[PDB]
RNA sequence: UCGACA
DNA sequence: ATGTCG
């Protein structure tokens, strides 16, 4: 379809998979940055995606704003349609973080409401989404 | 056996 | 290579 400018991009960053793991969110149009959640030692890409688009959800749900979430995950968009995350990375003393911050994403997704629509967003067709982290 | 999104 | 879904 078409690009909705007005709109939130999110997606995650990383170093390694699974490795060290941060996100942020920008003005689809300007490329601003809106929010960037700090490095987290040892996490997925999933993860991280997943983290971006529950976090763009507060953070529009904060400012009252209607505005959609891009997010070209398909696998995070669907974690957060089903309000749970199926990581499969092994939960110990070292990913306790990561593991922290899906629990108490999906924690915050059934127990609040909103109805951004999180759209995908066509890598294929429109190139790399406005949030991305290193080459193409 | 892949196909796809990262 | 690894993380996930269809
Ligand atoms: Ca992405
Ligand atoms: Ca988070
Ligand atoms: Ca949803
Ligand atoms: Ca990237």
């Amino acid at each position: 379809e078409e690009i909705i400018w007005e709109s939130l991009s999110v997606d995650v960053g990383s170093q390694g998979n699974p490795g060290i793991v941060e996100y942020k969110g920008v003005d689809t149009k300007t490329g601003e940055v809106l929010f960037e959640r700090e490095p987290i030692p040892i996490g997925t890409n999933n993860m991280g995606e997943f983290l971006a688009i529950v976090h763009g959800l507060r953070y529009l749900k904060e400012r009252n704003s209607r505005k959609p979430i891009y997010s070209d995950s398909q696998t995070a968009i669907k974690w957060v349609k089903d309000k749970k995350a199926k990581s499969t990375l092994v939960r110990n003393e070292e990913t306790a973080l990561i593991w922290k911050l899906v629990d108490e994403a999906e924690e915050w997704l059934n127990t609040h409401t909103y109805e951004t629509p999180i759209l995908k967003w066509q890598t294929d067709k429109w190139g790399e989404i406005k949030a991305n982290y290193g080459r193409k």
